[PDB]
């Protein structure tokens, strides 16, 4: 099964998923000097006031906080996006050490972790049909650095002990993802892919420039999760990030001058 180890990690994924070597793979390094301000980007709208979280799941590669996406509640609009994109789940990627863990990099800098808020384009009806489309998904990516604690993250941290191993889930209602956002919505955007198999090239990436700060204690609790299932030998869930992929025939646009 695909994973992050030596025998099944990112450098092996192309055998089962040949699109791994495709023309619009993610993540990428964001070269800040080459990214160009784009005055055609409309204001970005993150409208999470009515979000309904449901559950948190350890899927063996990360943990997902899942949302009720059965109507227009938590949505992303504006910026590079045509139309309305509905929040379905968020998850993180993180390292074994604070010096690595992000998937995107900024002038080759690796952050300690990266949050992905995953949204699907409502014109396609369901997530499954959206991932058959070149503009099916929008992922809002937010870097994490280690410093002061993020209060809005603590409820996530505290439930992780109950989903330690692959296949475990827990109720996770009334979680407000607004508490995971930095002050500024300045961003970079480019067309890319899912960063895990099946690596589908359906994503408009929107990567915020301002990281959030989380405490060492918070990220240390991420690193206590397990990739393995209950009763199997413990393999800590760390370094669940794909490295930067070739930019190829793409441009990264900036929302800010
Ligand atoms: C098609 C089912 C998998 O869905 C996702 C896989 C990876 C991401 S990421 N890491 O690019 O945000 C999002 C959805
Ligand atoms: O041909 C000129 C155009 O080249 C494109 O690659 C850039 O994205 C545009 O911003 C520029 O105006
Ligand atoms: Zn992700």
């Amino acid at each position: 099964h695909w994973g992050y180890g030596k025998h099944n990690g990112p450098e092996h994924w192309h055998k089962d998923f040949p699109i791994a070597k495709g023309e619009r793979q993610s993540p990428v390094d964001i070269d800040t000097h080459t990214a160009k301000y784009d005055p055609s980007l409309k204001p970005l709208s993150v409208s999470y006031d009515q979000a309904t979280s449901l559950r948190i799941l350890n899927n063996g590669h990360a943990f997902n906080v899942e949302f009720d996406d059965s109507q227009d509640k938590a949505v992303l609009k504006g910026g590079p996006l045509d139309g309305t994109y509905r929040l379905i789940q968020f998850h993180f990627h993180w390292g074994s050490l604070d010096g690595q863990g992000s998937e995107h990099t900024v002038d080759k800098k690796k952050y300690a972790a990266e949050l992905h808020l995953v949204h699907w384009n409502t014109k396609y009806g369901d997530f499954g049909k959206a991932v058959q489309q070149p503009d099916g998904l929008a992922v809002l990516g937010i870097f994490l650095k280690v410093g002061s604690a993020k209060p809005g993250l603590q409820k996530v941290v505290d439930v992780l002990d109950s989903i330690k191993t692959k296949g475990k889930s827990a109720d996770f209602t009334n979680f407000d993802p607004r508490g995971l956002l930095p002050e500024s919505l300045d961003y970079w955007t480019y067309p890319g892919s899912l960063t895990t198999p099946p690596l589908l090239e359906c994503v408009t990436w929107i990567v915020l420039k301002e990281p959030i700060s989380v405490s060492s204690e918070q990220v240390l609790k991420f690193r206590k999760l397990n990739f393995n299932g209950e009763g199997e030998p413990e393999e800590l869930m760390v370094d669940n990030w794909r490295p930067a992929q070739p930019l190829k025939n793409r441009q990264i646009k900036a929302s800010f001058k």
